[PDB]
DNA sequence: TGCAGGCGCGCCTGCA
DNA sequence: TGCAGGCGCGCCTGCA
DNA sequence: TGCAGGCGCGCCTGCA
DNA sequence: TGCAGGCGCGCCTGCA
């Protein structure tokens, strides 16, 4: 579609205070995820091909649930799903787990697993 | 490949997969426009080119014709088209047009009141807005 | 050469 | 007086 | 009673 | 071995 002279300008396009953000906290994910063998790999594999089924890819839960990333806080399925998903996600309110996951943010286990693909976008309740 | 701009492969290759704000996707749309404004002029795209490449040298004027009210619309959207490129290029965070002065080297700078208005984003300073 | 659709500048109203 | 947004006629392209 | 944000102690790395 | 600074989870308050 996009000519290569205007793809060439966008280059020099700067990006806003919430796009340097998201690459932060794609950051301090793979600190994390580079510590489990297969993890950094399973993540790709999701990512790369949205049709075909994926593995969990968790990272440790803290009590409230909420991580902070560069002086914000967030929960961390929400703050993925928008990355690499929907950058216009409201809430959790917004998100459901599919049947494949075992590690879900909501069942409250050690481990929150955070492949976008491992949840659905549903409307928030009235 | 800096100190504090440097991304590391991984991060970059996770980055790839990231989807775009509608504001992103709206600046897409944006550039594009005056892309088919300026590829009807003789050495318009090739001087934005120079001037966002080199920011240290000096650049001559880049104008696309003057409306009404001065707006311009884009994709259902309208804006000054100085502080829509201004944004684009240099300052994100541009609250409007009271936050841009027109530097000295400008020729045709908004306000002027003239058929064309420049949109090279180096041809404004950004300044405080008054109170 | 007729349709058909998409979009922007110039118009309009609605606030404060 | 200034802004801010909404919508249509006149323009444009894309077919056959 | 759920959010939301602010900040410090305990952790960490980077020098010499 | 010592310092020096950076940042996040667990704490805290402030609303409705
Ligand atoms: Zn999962
Ligand atoms: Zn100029």
């Amino acid at each position: 579609f996009t000519s290569p002279a205007v793809k060439r300008l966008l280059g020099w396009k700067q990006g806003d205070e919430e796009e340097k953000w998201a690459e932060k906290a794609v950051d301090s994910l793979v600190k994390k995820l580079k510590k489990k063998k297969g993890a950094m790999d399973e993540l790709e594999r999701a990512l790369s091909c949205p049709g075909q089924p994926s593995k969990c890819v968790t990272i440790p839960r803290s009590l409230d649930g909420r991580l902070q990333v560069s002086h914000r806080k967030g929960l961390p399925h929400v703050i993925y799903c928008r990355v690499w998903r929907w950058p216009d996600l409201q809430s959790h309110h917004e998100l459901k787990p599919l049947e494949c996951c075992e590690f879900p943010f909501g069942s409250k286990q050690k481990e929150v697993c955070i492949n976008p693909y491992h949840y659905r976008r549903v409307e928030t309740p009235v």
